[PDB]
């Protein structure tokens, strides 16, 4: 398990959506969860998302995957970078859980560059907070004042070491590159905006004939001109959506099934033939292990727990909290909640559904 | 013209969306705007929406339009009902301005029926308000108490004559059918429900990437779970939705481009060659009229109006709230606003549009 050295109220305090910083020694005698070799060939897959950026000549170049083959690289000026590896990849997901001091449902994914001197993707900006972890070899990182874009004044100028962490706030422009053959593991974070959740819940009320309510004008006001929209019933209509917003069951629900729901593919693979209740009972109190899919998203909402955009209910708050809280789990998790055959049901449909599995 | 001799006060406190009553002798001496034969023929075109409702032995029959004849309906239970006659007829359009003492946002469309003895579209409820004129001929007209519907009491049992209206609220059961060969014309209104203003609204935001910003939590709060989503971040979020809603421009730019829309087809016919701004001058200066297409829907929301969708600007305030109240136009409408190139081109592109014409 991958340890945190950090001073975490120093960091919320002073850092967290307000200033980057260089975490020295972030994680002591840190040892890469994945090999450079073991990256290219998950690149090689077909289900993976993944890209080759490198310049020459004051030029770039953008190739998407997945990679046949690696012949005409190079030795410099290039770098794979590879999406949501923890999707992939159990020790990769291990990198995450130090940062779950943070909330679950801010927290993205985590995407894994490697590169050779020079190999980097150039002066950008990012959108979401960003804690990017030095492995094996060397990369000098540059972040700037809060505004591709144009050269800029860095701020921070550093270079990583293994176990080296760059916090960067979303709107920060920043720069790296390889020293030496280097691989980096960006934990990045997610925040939705306004647009996406008016666009989401707009297709929830959608979906659902919600919102059937129609204006009803009984003191319908007088007017000099027929054709006029007066600025009461314009108040009327926005409190009507309003209304819809603030009711206090749908809003979440929604948005339960919405934040529950990854950015990047799963790894979704169906056991068959499907599990009965009778068998989740029998593994869980034979001593096994139950474990969640890397990536998937499991967040609570009131009594509520959501997981990959599914709405879960259960009269025992306890072992959904388990749920909600473990990557692995046990009986002992769950507790008495395993003698309720409509529970066992709902383990049964998660693992069949490939959410959750036995051991491996 | 036609004119109403209703008590319109008297009307608005006692039955607007509150009351159905059937109000005699609504129209004094009416004429008809529109033959049965005309109607049938109307319904014979392609961009009609028309069908024929019948019924024989307790089954009914729905036939949809265009129809290419009308040979084997029979004498009786069988009616015609055609939908925005007010787009492909004037004399029918007229029938609808004696009702701009409601306003024209909610005003909608104007459908005329044609029924022989015992024709009609049985028991039902509308969700819209609606006035139905007795034409030519005599309907058994019947009303219950707010709730295809099952057979109800009728609080309202009344043969409508020619020159009678039935006022029909939402949510009010309602049944007619003809006693002898009979025209009705619905004068239709519309509603919105919070579901269409939020998918409208929701549809405005995406296709003019408004509320790009993001979700930002400088003071995230400790939580005893990282699965969990506490209220305060809940609120955050609804208040970022309702904070894109209260943005004072966007939201009635929206509802003046949506509001403006027509429920039905228009009889959009580009002239060719397009009209210039020259054109345009001289026409009006002439003494032509410039006559709005029937159906087609101009409303005003504060200092811009909006006509099919089209958001119209201009600083000439007096003449452009003339396009929005005036179906017919001269140039001592426009008055000063003529010598404004600016102006002539805007009118000229509404012109090239279709929206309106000069004469016919
Ligand atoms: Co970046
Ligand atoms: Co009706």
């Amino acid at each position: 398990e991958y340890q945190l050295t950090l001073n975490w109220p120093d960091f919320l305090e002073r850092h967290w959506q307000k200033r980057p910083v260089v975490l020295k020694r972030g994680f002591n005698n840190f040892i890469d969860p994945i090999s450079p070799d073991e990256l290219a060939g998950l690149a090689m897959e077909s289900e993976v998302d993944s890209r080759l950026v490198s310049h020459q000549d004051g030029k770039w170049q953008v190739s998407h995957g997945p990679f046949e083959s690696y012949d005409h690289l190079g030795e410099t000026n290039w770098s794979l970078l590879v999406q949501a590896v923890n999707h992939w990849h159990e020790p990769t997901a291990a990198l995450m859980r130090p940062f779950r001091e943070l909330p679950d449902w801010r927290i993205d994914d985590l995407m894994i560059s490697f590169s050779v001197p020079g190999g980097g993707v150039g002066p950008h900006l990012d959108q979401y907070d960003v804690f990017i972890i030095q492995g094996t070899g060397r990369r000098r990182w540059r972040v700037g004042e809060k505004l591709q874009v144009d050269p800029f004044e860095a701020i921070i100028d550093e270079e990583l070491e293994p176990g080296d962490i760059l916090y960067i706030p979303p709107g920060f422009p920043h720069e790296g590159y390889a020293l030496e053959n280097a691989m980096n593991y960006s934990v990045g974070f997610r925040a939705p905006n306004t647009r996406e959740l008016i666009s989401g819940f707009a297709d929830y009320v959608l979906q659902r004939e919600l919102g059937g309510n129609y204006y009803s004008d009984p003191d319908v006001p007088p007017r000099a001109h027929p054709a006029d929209v007066l600025p009461q019933e314009m108040d009327k209509l926005r409190e009507m959506m309003l209304e819809l917003i603030n009711q206090p069951e749908h809003f979440k629900q929604w948005f339960g099934e919405f934040i529950s729901q990854s950015r990047h593919e799963l790894d979704i693979a169906p056991p068959e033939p499907p599990y009965q209740p009778d068998e989740i009972y029998d593994a869980l109190k034979q001593g096994e292990v139950l474990v969640r899919l890397g990536g998937l998203r499991v967040l609570r909402i009131g009594d509520d727990v959501y997981a990959n955009g599914e709405k879960i209910d259960s009269p025992h708050r306890p072992a959904l909290d388990a749920l909600a809280s473990n990557i692995a789990l046990t009986a002992e998790n769950f507790g008495d909640a395993l003698e309720d055959p409509s529970f066992l049901a709902m383990l049964a449909a998660l693992v069949n559904s490939g959410y959750w599995f036995f051991e491996g």
